[PDB]
């Protein structure tokens, strides 16, 4: 298996604690094979009654659906890392028998930094932000500037195409929870979406001890590498082709 | 010469309701459960495939929703929230689909100031859901009562304080829908700050939705349920025998 070998190299080069590389060769159902792979990794990492913090987007929602039965049975508590309420869970498949679900009551992005700060200070939002920063495990997707128009953050209308082009001009390669960072994994400073986001910042996300990124696609390799170099994730679930590309870059 | 069938009739004609269901009072059979079943069954006969249902806040509406999820799924019903108060929506909004359409106001039920509330009402993501909610075909809400004191959902969920509830009572209010409190005649009370801090649809807008089901029981809610019908906030009711009887002697 090329996959064990890729797992070993990624694990060594990025000093990861856990890695799964999925045969991404050459089958055309990767969005779902990823969610399966991250669900399995999360099943091995969470003990009963622990708390799992969840991120925004496609790979994490897809992962969450796979994990719904493990969630009830092991009584895992869920908490949202970001605003963007409806996009979450919204059905999701349920749970219960003492399984809490804690949701930031706010959009992902406010229209101004002033309003973002106000919302962050509301009690119902502060309470969930604290919970999230206290989780045992986090699961997040990673977005890439180079996806341009396919990016979830563009297709949800959370940023404009103009914003994305300036974000790229400014040196960003990728994002986690809407926060964008450069090739060395540092969060880019002069970007106004950052102060408009309602959720946990990246510097707080790193308090969570096990942080799993699920992301594939060759156009994400640069972004995923920079996320590992920044330390925002310390475990990775991806596919072979993406794994290859990450290593070369 | 009076059981549930005549209560239904009397209620229908006293308050000019289009649909009413009064469930019999039993030994200890949990009305909250049987109210949800009754209201679910009422919504099943009223919603057509692909129509949009607006959902209120609280226990009777969540109990109803859970009983209604197979019908929501098979009939492709769209759901939309009438109020903020999001993770609370989950009970509920869980156990669903996801061949869905669930529109949720991404905001809390009550903001900590009227300015903050105005600001949230004007964010795009909220404004769009508010519009959608006012255009629903059918609404399902609960009715709260000031007489319930500390057992009211709005106290147990921490959305108002005890002092607030006392002052609200002193100002003449007898009940609420969606956190808007009204007096015995069904008029929204004037000098109440929570009103300007609520994020959801107001009561005057709720009246645009053509079929509005209230679901509510217990003798302590009788005066509130009556006021809600005199206000016109609901035009269909699901309740239990004893409650229906106390209401008729309002
Ligand atoms: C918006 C955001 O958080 C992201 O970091 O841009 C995620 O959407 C990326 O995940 P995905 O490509 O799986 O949707
Ligand atoms: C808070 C609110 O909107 C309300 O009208 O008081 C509802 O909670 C009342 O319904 P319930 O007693 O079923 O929870």
């Amino acid at each position: 298996e090329g996959c064990l070998e890729y797992e070993t190299q990624l694990r060594r080069q990025f000093s990861l604690q856990h890695v799964r590389v999925i045969p991404g060769l050459a089958d055309a159902d990767v969005g779902g094979r990823l969610g399966i792979g991250a669900a399995h990794m999360l099943m091995s990492l969470l003990q009963p009654q622990q708390m799992l913090a969840i991120g925004f987007g496609e790979a994490t929602m897809n992962t969450l659906q796979r994990l719904s039965g493990f969630i009830s049975s092991q009584q895992i508590r869920l908490v949202t890392l970001s605003g963007g309420v409806g996009s979450y869970m919204t059905g999701i498949g349920q749970l219960n028998a003492a399984c809490s679900v804690n949701i930031i009551p706010a959009p992902l992005r406010a229209s101004s930094a002033d309003i973002a700060r106000t919302l962050k200070n509301e009690n119902c939002v502060k309470d969930v932000l604290l919970a999230a920063q206290a989780a045992d495990v986090a699961i997040v997707g990673i977005g890439a500037v180079s996806q341009q128009d396919d990016a979830t953050i563009i297709r949800s209308g959370y940023i404009s195409q103009g914003e994305q082009l300036m974000i790229g001009r400014k040196g960003a390669v990728g994002d986690i929870l809407g926060y964008f960072f450069d090739a060395k994994g540092d969060v880019v400073t002069n970007i106004k979406i950052h102060n408009e986001l309602i959720g946990l910042p990246l510097s707080a996300l790193k308090t969570i001890p096990v942080r799993v990124g699920v992301a594939g696609g060759e156009n994400k390799a640069e972004a995923i590498a920079a996320a590992m170099k920044g330390g925002y994730i310390n475990a990775l679930v991806t596919d072979q082709d993406t794994a290859a590309a990450i290593l070369r870059s």
